[PDB]
């Protein structure tokens, strides 16, 4: 198949929160077929970023994730052509953010297209005061509808003090040619920043993601 066991991801976010325009951009490598992948993302446009950067992290690919031989692989099929995906991210404090991602590949390399905007983050939230330690690990739900692959799950960041503070995801995957769809099912997440200098400008993202029945 067009999707090796090991891949180069090249990846350019724009966008902005509470007015605050950025650019981030970044390269990594992961395992398609083992559900983990590494990323090296540096700030080129806008820094230092106002904000928690762990709400930028889940925007930073389902092609990633360890697929069980008897559930169809909705991601590693949509191949060579690729997909693309829109989300909403609603916060407990009325923040809220949303961003869509084309995807796209060339050879041994995935290149995305990000944009994420997000507004009404309270200016003493823990968004705005950096007050974010990490995402708790959830399980999603992937499911079908309208012809196309959704998937919902409860995210949470763990606050500084021992707080928890909840969104909800919603996103809307779609393949750009046609493919066998998968029955509903769950998928488990680990998303991680394992370094970084003060200010964010250098970041190093690696997520672990397996699908389930």
């Amino acid at each position: 198949s067009v999707i090796k066991p090991e891949m180069k991801i090249k990846l350019r976010m724009e966008g902005a929160v509470n007015g605050h325009k950025f650019v981030i951009e970044g390269e990594g490598i992961g395992k398609p077929y083992e559900g983990t992948q590494t990323l090296d993302l540096t700030v080129e446009e806008g820094a230092p970023l106002p904000f928690s950067y762990d709400i930028l992290t889940p925007a930073f690919n389902r092609a990633f994730t360890k697929y069980p031989e008897d559930i169809p692989d909705y991601f590693k099929q949509a191949f060579p052509e690729g997909y693309s995906w829109e989300r909403s991210m609603t916060y407990e404090d009325q923040g809220i953010c949303i961003a869509t991602s084309d995807i796209t590949m060339e050879g041994d390399c995935f290149f995305y297209e990000i944009r994420f905007d997000g507004t009404n983050f309270p200016p003493n939230g823990p968004v705005m005061q950096k007050k974010t330690l990490k995402w708790k690990s959830p399980t999603g739900k992937m499911y079908v509808e309208d012809g196309v692959l959704k998937g919902d799950v409860e995210m949470a960041l763990l606050l500084e003090g021992g707080g928890h503070y909840r969104c909800d995801f919603k996103t809307t995957y779609k393949a750009k040619k046609d493919v066998r769809l998968p029955d509903a099912h769950e998928v488990d997440h680990r998303i991680e920043i394992l370094s970084h200098d003060k200010d964010y400008n250098k970041v190093r993202l690696y997520e672990h993601a397996e699908a389930r029945y």
